[PDB]
């Protein structure tokens, strides 16, 4: 039997959809599709009339690719600044008695974890057992089996706002035929990219998304802090339609195809482009195009450089693995290395630790599809 594991990815600018199936192990892509995002500015759904049928169109899509119809469980992330970590131990005493620690024992202790995360309005949508302690010390990596009185586990916990979580919620209740389970973009973009060396020894993921670029580092497998600096692409892109009269959607097309990282050593070649609100065609060079955007990204990183410091204080045996629709410019693990100074790697499917899905070479090496891929194997 082939049980299907559908994911949505919502993006400040695109939608990805993506429907694995799961067969004897047989990891395979069965359909995949990006869509303009609409409806939401970011962090708030703004008109969830334009924003649910984006959510159509990329649901159509799916179902179209697969000769079917999506009635399994989703697993749907979204982006949001008011992401946070939060953690809470859980213990217990058998008394004198010396019990012996099963599956059913470590989810009911999720369990009662998951509702004391659940306060001061947040809300759960990742959990990570950071330690366990079985009868008063004794670091176990694994207490399943043994025979303890006592054990007390440490975890880590991505909680939102649950006002964020209900708009979400409700809007993609009225779309999604069958039920989901909402998860933080950033946590599964993570969870799509990194290995596990790497989440072990230290590693920080910095996904250059739109609105903002998120930040997330990980150590001995759990993250342990997780921000942002309130400039992404957006900005980039604000930027070139500034310096250039041209108009918004033609400044990303040209920051999409004719971007670099690095300008100091492009040509002055021409390239066209339509100005502003007209057919009259300006012309800016290669050289001059990546100025603008250099700007832009030194700024990105030289401000999430403190954060690189500030988790430092806690790893770069991994160094910094880049991802979202910024990590696609050309050439920016190299200026990404003279900014941190350590290792930069570009983030995808393929470059993890994760199964070699089957037919999937595209989106499997598409940054813009690693949370994609992570909100499925971020559960099982
Ligand atoms: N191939 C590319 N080369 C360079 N820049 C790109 C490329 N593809 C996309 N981008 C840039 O990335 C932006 C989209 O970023 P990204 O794909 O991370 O957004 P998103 O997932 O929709 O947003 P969010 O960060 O809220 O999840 C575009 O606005 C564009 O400027
Ligand atoms: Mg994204």
């Amino acid at each position: 039997k082939t049980v299907f594991y559908t994911s949505i990815d919502i993006g400040s600018r695109y939608i990805k959809g993506l429907v694995l199936g799961k067969r004897d192990q047989e990891w395979e892509a069965l359909a995949f599709s990006s869509v303009k995002s609409r409806g939401l500015d970011e962090g708030e759904i703004k008109d969830a009339i334009a924003f649910k049928e984006s959510v159509n169109t990329l649901l159509k899509e799916l179902e179209e690719q697969l000769q079917k119809s999506l009635r399994s469980d989703f697993v749907i992330s979204f982006s949001s600044v008011s992401f946070e970590r939060e953690d809470t131990v859980i213990e217990r005493d058998f008394g004198e008695e010396k019990r012996s620690i099963t599956l059913d024992i470590l989810s009911e202790m999720q369990s009662e974890a998951l509702e004391k995360l659940k306060e001061n309005g947040k809300t759960p949508l990742h959990i990570f057992s950071k330690r366990y302690l079985l009868d008063d010390e004794r670091i176990v990596f694994n207490p399943l089996d043994m025979k303890a009185s006592k054990i007390a586990i440490e975890y880590t916990s991505i909680v939102v706002p649950l006002k964020v979580y209900e708009m979400f919620y409700n809007f993609l209740q009225d779309t999604v035929k069958s039920p989901f389970q909402l998860k933080s973009s950033l946590v599964s973009t993570a969870e799509g990219v990194l290995t596990t060396p790497e989440k072990d020894r230290g590693v920080v993921v910095v996904n250059l998304g739109y609105n903002f670029t998120g930040l997330i580092a990980y150590k001995n497998g759990v993250p342990i802090k997780i921000s942002y600096v309130p400039v992404g692409m957006k900005h980039v892109i604000k930027d070139v339609s500034a310096v250039l009269d041209t108009s918004f959607e033609e400044s990303e097309r040209l920051i999409i195809t004719h971007g670099n990282a690095v300008y100091n050593d492009l040509k002055e070649e021409e390239i066209q482009y339509r100005g502003l609100d007209g057919n009259t065609i300006k012309t800016t060079t290669a050289k001059k195009l990546s100025v603008i955007i250099h700007a832009r990204l030194r700024e990105i990183m030289s401000k999430s450089k403190k954060f690189f410091r500030e988790v430092e204080a806690k790893g770069i045996p991994g160094g910094v693995v880049l991802t979202g629709g910024g990590a696609k410019i050309p050439r920016i693990n190299e200026l990404a290395t003279e900014v941190f100074k350590s290792p930069v790697r570009t983030g995808c499917y393929a470059n993890s630790d994760r199964p070699s899905i089957i037919n999937a070479d595209e989106v499997a090496n598409d940054p813009s599809f690693a949370a994609a891929f992570g909100n499925v194997f971020a559960v099982s």
